[PDB]
């Protein structure tokens, strides 16, 4: 029985009544709030891209660093969906070493980037194979191994080396290049293809640390990506796909980092991509 017909019928109802803005505002104003005391310390001012975008103390990633353990990065743990993500801001010129430090320490194998370096964000990875990067502060080396450019995203293989131990790891970089700030992806299809590619790569697997997802602030596009991924896992893990309340899921995620999903349009897009994504996986796969 087409249960997807019932939930696409009410998506059409929200579209027809023009109710996306009200629904999104109702989410914003129900969102939880927690202290961000460490983000707001004097010494950490230059470690934050944006004045108001801060990680909650309870969910922030700690660098393994005695001097200063702070990075603007939050751990999103989705218990029922059985998925963890790290959401972070676009690295600053002074935080690139901290970023790769975080990647190493958290044993992530995948980085998901949803913004562009020039739209901001530092060039935190090598653009050229023959020109490696050394992060002197954190004692790490990064080399671009491969780069596969498509029209709406780019997939890169990176080698991250700990210069202290000399161990190296392969890091997969999934860069969605056509998603404007406060905007939407080019299409549901392009979004879903990008997401399925991340999934198939093994980067989201519990064998590894959490995937690192970032945009510029690490809240709007980052929140949209993770919401869509989480809701798809829930629609598959559950007996009833229509039981998945995207509002309830977003609020849950927002317990771990503020401001996730930044526009009513991004919310609507997340619903659309989840409905389309669930048709695909729960239909002929
Ligand atoms: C022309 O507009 C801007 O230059 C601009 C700059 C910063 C911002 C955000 C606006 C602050 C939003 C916010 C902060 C705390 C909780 C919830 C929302 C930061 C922000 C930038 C981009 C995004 C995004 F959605 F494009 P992402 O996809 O990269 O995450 C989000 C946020 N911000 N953070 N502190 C601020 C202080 C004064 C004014 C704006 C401030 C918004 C617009
Ligand atoms: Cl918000």
């Amino acid at each position: 029985k087409l249960e997807f017909m019932e939930m696409e019928k009410e998506f059409e109802q929200i579209d027809k009544s023009g109710s996306w803005a009200a629904i999104y505002q109702d989410i914003r104003h129900e969102a939880s709030d927690f202290p961000c005391r460490v983000a707001k310390l004097p010494k950490n001012k230059n470690r934050n891209r944006y004045r108001d975008v801060s990680p909650f103390d309870h969910s922030r990633i700690k660098l393994h660093q005695e001097d200063n353990d702070y990075i603007n990065a939050s751990l999103i743990k989705m218990e029922e969906a059985q998925r963890s993500y790290i959401l972070t801001q676009g690295p600053l010129p002074n935080t690139c070493g901290h970023f790769w430090e975080m990647v190493w320490e958290q044993k992530s194998r995948g980085v998901v980037m949803l913004n562009r370096v020039m739209e901001k964000c530092a060039q935190y990875w090598p653009q050229k194979e023959e020109k490696e990067m050394i992060f002197e502060d954190t004692n790490l080396k990064l080399t671009l191994i491969s780069e596969d450019i498509k029209s709406y995203y780019t997939v890169r293989q990176l080698e991250l080396e700990n210069l202290t131990t000399q161990e190296t790891r392969e890091i997969l970089h999934f860069h969605y290049t056509t998603w404007p700030d406060f905007g939407v992806p080019e299409s549901p299809a392009s979004f879903l293809n990008f997401l399925f590619k991340v999934r198939e790569s093994g980067s989201l697997s519990p064998e590894h640390g959490p995937v690192v997802v970032h945009c510029s602030a690490g809240i709007g596009r980052s929140g949209t990506f993770c919401l869509a991924d989480t809701c798809l896992l829930l629609m598959d893990k559950r007996k009833d796909p229509s039981s998945v309340d995207i509002k309830k899921v977003l609020l849950e995620m927002r317990k771990f980092r503020m401001g996730l999903i930044q526009t009513a349009d991004q919310l609507r897009f997340s619903y659309l991509a989840v409905i389309e994504g669930a048709k695909f996986i729960m239909g002929d796969s």
